[PDB]
């Protein structure tokens, strides 16, 4: 047992969040520190990783039954998030600001060398102040609807895949959270993203994001640009690329 390891006694798991692997809970740690509670690695992995915007590992519990214990996201996930309350003051400039911050801690993930394989709304945790973290890395190395063509077909998970990942969630992002594809089934995708169908720019969604979008989207993994190109992009989009940017009905 390595140092993460603590004991169960240290732990009071409290209110659920949380469904239902098995549960997720909010909880305390050592009667002082506020934590979040993953009941049955992401874990071992979320040993190795550490990043600002990426959610914190802070213990595990060996020891069946398992726990991880991690950072608590005062928000929740994102795609909630988006299509609950607050979805609907959201504007342009927060969801690139957001995106962004999913670009950063997913540029930390590529400069590691590591690739997440569930890049999605529903594993973006938001807290406080529109912060927002990488979380479930439940399949990171080392959902077709996000996943890119050579990794669905024929298993090619890669840095270059969470790309492709992430050109769907600036879809959901833009359209407050809405399935991808709308009125598309499984099959459906998969038989027109072979045959070079892209999502149309979603209404208000500037051309030149759904031009990165697109980026994100080529059928080859080698011309999709880096994480820490994304980065910068959206960091600097408001001046850059975007400077006559005015607000409208809904982004
Ligand atoms: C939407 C619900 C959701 O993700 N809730 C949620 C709220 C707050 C929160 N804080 C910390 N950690 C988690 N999740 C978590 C993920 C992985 C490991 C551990 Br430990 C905790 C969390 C989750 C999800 N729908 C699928 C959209």
């Amino acid at each position: 047992k390595d140092a993460w390891e603590i004991p169960r006694e240290s732990l009071r798991l409290e209110v659920k969040l949380g469904q239902g692997f098995g549960e997720v809970w909010m909880g305390t740690w050592n009667g002082t520190t506020r934590v979040a509670i993953k009941t049955l690695q992401e874990a071992q992995v979320m040993k190795k990783l550490r990043h600002e915007k990426l959610v914190q590992l802070y213990a595990v519990v060996s020891e069946e039954p398992i726990y991880i214990v991690m950072e608590y996201m005062s928000k929740g996930c994102l795609l909630d998030f988006l299509k609950g309350e607050m979805g609907k003051y959201l504007r342009l400039p927060q969801l690139v600001d957001m995106a962004a911050q999913i670009a950063s801690g997913m540029a930390y993930v590529e400069r590691m060398n590591y690739v997440h394989r569930d890049l999605r709304a529903a594993n973006i945790l938001v807290g406080e102040n529109l912060v927002c973290k990488v979380a479930d890395f439940g399949l990171a190395r080392l959902p077709i609807k996000w996943t890119a063509p050579e990794a669905a077909l024929y298993g090619r998970f890669t840095i270059k895949s969470d790309v492709w990942s992430f050109g769907i969630l600036l879809t959901e992002l833009t359209t407050k959270g809405r399935v991808p594809y709308p009125g598309m089934v499984n099959r459906e995708v998969l038989d027109q993203v072979e045959r070079g169908y892209r999502m149309p720019c979603p209404p208000e969604c500037p051309e030149s994001l759904h031009d990165l979008m697109c980026q994100c989207w080529r059928k080859d993994p080698e011309e999709r640009p880096t994480f820490e190109y994304l980065q910068a992009f959206l960091e600097d989009y408001f001046t850059s690329t975007e400077p006559q940017y005015q607000p409208g009905e809904n982004l």
